């Protein structure tokens, strides 16, 4: 059935893991596939006032009826891995995960993330696999086999990419991005799934773009500003203090395209109008809310199906009718 990729169409952190959990326990779908770089990311949630982050294990986790798979063309860190199945043990994890026995292993020579030195040795076909290593066997498997084999079922599968747009390697901020390209298109490549089998593209998006580290920002505004709005976070590995700019509707647009975006998804909705928090219902949401929405899907061209009002799951408005 209608298979959903979920990617950003910024420089990441646009909050992915929290619309794919939501869907994760909305549409309760068989498997939840991770996509992207490796664990350079760590995707939050927050459940029932939990906050948590995951950077190799899918964010639909909370969906205990349904496998997490991890794409071939994902970087895999033994040592988060396993860290993340007992950070999941109340989830059973360690029964219903998958590991691609094609996934590029990240090793400490790497490490020195890892991932781009690790995706340095991939292309250059250095780096082990999946099935080298003895401590992971037990969840190896073929991710490309159980996608196709559920998504001829008429089943539903769920994939998560990684980063943004605007941390492509083709089409990002070069020489500022990632060592790949996280394009719907390329999450598709790293689970082993063909366009054609793809039925939808939901793009992210969040009230106020951000950066981490050097990079071109056109929409940043001064972290004396950021601190007024109260839009300041930090890494969820690092803690660092990312960039907070504007909105970029141009770059939205773009990356929405290229995506091929079928659906838009809008988060922290309530950094951009606090009258908008907790707002379940679109016509309930203050004017100032719907103007800018209504905005975005002009300047877009896409419609947003997804809007979220807060970290909390009920903090969202479906509107996929």
């Amino acid at each position: 059935m209608p298979s959903v990729i979920v990617v950003g169409g910024q420089w990441g952190d646009e909050g992915k893991g929290s619309i794919v959990a939501y869907l994760s326990l909305h549409d309760e779908p068989e498997i939840i596939a991770r996509g992207g770089v490796g664990t350079n990311a760590g995707h939050s949630v927050v459940i029932n006032g939990k906050k948590y982050a995951v950077r190799q294990i899918p964010t639909g986790f909370m969906q205990t009826k349904a496998r997490l798979l991890i794409g071939a063309g994902v970087l895999v860190d033994p040592e988060v891995f396993f860290h993340e199945l007992e950070q999941l043990k109340d989830f059973n994890v360690k029964d219903r995960v998958g590991i691609d026995y094609r996934c590029a292993i990240i090793e400490e020579k790497h490490k020195q993330s890892g991932c781009g030195p690790a995706n340095a040795d991939r292309v250059m076909r250095k780096a082990k696999q999946a099935k080298d290593v003895k401590e992971l066997e037990p969840y190896l498997t073929d991710v490309a086999q159980e996608i196709n084999d559920a998504l001829d079922e008429g089943s539903l599968v769920l994939v998560e990419g990684t980063q943004g747009f605007g941390l492509s390697l083709y089409y990002g901020t070069y020489p500022y991005v990632t060592s790949k390209d996280v394009t719907a298109s390329s999450v598709a490549a790293d689970v082993g799934i063909g366009p054609t089998r793809v039925d939808e593209v939901i793009v992210v998006f969040k009230s106020f773009p951000t950066r981490v580290g050097a990079g071109p920002f056109p929409t940043e505004m001064p972290m004396e500003e950021a601190d007024r709005l109260g839009l300041v976070e930090y890494g969820t590995v690092t803690g660092r203090r990312r960039r907070v700019g504007w909105f970029d509707f141009e770059m939205a647009r773009y990356s929405a395209r290229i995506n091929g975006a079928t659906m838009l998804a809008v988060t922290m909705l309530d950094k951009y109008d606090k009258e908008a928090f907790g707002v379940t219902d679109y016509d309930k949401l203050p004017r100032k809310a719907k103007e800018f929405i209504e905005e975005i899907e002009e300047r877009v061209g896409v419609p947003v199906g997804l809007i979220k009002t807060g970290p909390e799951l009920e903090h969202i408005i479906d509107r996929r009718d």
